């Protein structure tokens, strides 16, 4: 059941402005819920504040599209 | 498991240009696959050809977003 959800997560994150790919995604089931941790690429010339905004937008987009996700941490790396 | 998928189907169809709501949706599991039949509302002043285009765009959008769907029939009604 996980591969389909992971695809949806990647797809949803990569649609958000400022995301330069999903570098890392670890998702696991906690019962019927998904808990996930993600790293996104961002432009090295974005400010840290902008990167933080992009992370927050990813969290909103992904959580909004995939209802079973109950925890999602997003961080950023220069790419 | 079905309610989540039906939500995704409605949501995906209602995002397509020219769709004036999902009037009817019957979805059923055939094993792990979904087979569905849908009626969408359309502007009574669209041509039949335009309605046919909108139906085809709905089928593409829904099938593209929901991988488990293996059959989807879409028709249109004036609304
Ligand atoms: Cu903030
Ligand atoms: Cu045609």
């Amino acid at each position: 059941h996980m591969e389909a959800v992971q695809n949806r997560i990647v797809e949803a994150a990569e649609r958000v402005p400022g995301v330069r790919g999903v570098i890392h995604l670890r998702a696991r089931y906690v019962g019927q819920d998904i808990w996930a941790n993600m790293i996104i690429g961002v432009d090295p010339e974005n400010t840290v504040e902008q990167a933080h905004e992009i992370c927050e937008a990813v969290q909103a987009a992904v959580c909004g599209k995939i209802r079973r996700i109950e925890s999602l941490h997003v961080s950023a790396e220069a790419r």
